[PDB]
């Protein structure tokens, strides 16, 4: 499957694509404002994610650090990124269908649209100004808006035991982006697409 990753932001993003224990395609690439990168994701991939990383500093070897979404200090990500990260999430070819969503469970950094290239299903978007509205306690000093689990590290927010429910911090994200997951046990906003669809992930969408 093809995923076209398009940066419409005024600023550079270092796009990242991983399934948690391996890169998807090259795993990461610098996208200056206005640039795009098309990757191929293998069929059957489960638990894939695409995200933006902001304010990265890499050396010639592809080693360094990003202010949001860093993946083990690498340009070419093999693992998932440090919160805060708006996440495009997908599993492909699952009983004949693909499943896509956006999540704010690990916070929000860059506004995102995640859309199929087919008319057979609809896209989802989280592009409200979450960073400008972020409560002081959730602000990340390097940019972005942390989720409350990252900040407070209690099960109330991390859903590690029992049955967590919404909180004032999950509701902050959820009201701004109803179509994105706001905590682990949020009512799902996953979209079912025809199996083997292709997609576009747009940073700073407007359309």
């Amino acid at each position: 499957a093809t995923f076209e990753i398009v940066n419409r932001c005024s600023y550079t993003v270092w796009a990242a694509a991983s399934k948690g224990d391996a890169a998807l395609d090259a795993g990461g690439r610098q996208l200056n404002s206005g640039e795009s990168w098309t990757i191929n994701v293998e069929p059957g991939t489960n638990g894939g994610k695409i995200w933006a990383r902001t304010d990265c500093y890499f050396d010639d070897s592809g080693s360094g650090i990003c202010k949001t979404g860093d993946c083990g200090g690498l340009l070419r990500c093999k693992r998932f990124g440090r919160p805060p990260t708006t996440l495009a999430e997908f599993s492909l070819n699952q009983y004949g269908k693909d499943y896509i969503d956006i999540s704010n469970i690990k916070g929000f950094n860059v506004p995102m649209n995640f859309s199929p290239t087919t008319r057979g299903c609809r896209g989802v978007r989280c592009a409200a100004d979450i960073v400008g509205q972020c409560p002081a306690k959730l602000k990340a000093p390097g940019g972005g808006c942390n989720d409350a689990c990252t900040v407070f590290q209690t099960s109330e927010y991390c859903c590690t035991t029992g049955k967590c429910g919404p909180t004032e911090y999950s509701r902050f994200f959820k009201r701004l982006c109803p179509d994105a997951f706001s905590y682990v046990l949020d009512k799902p906003t996953t979209v079912t697409c025809p199996g083997s669809s292709n997609y576009r992930v747009t940073f700073c969408p407007t359309a």
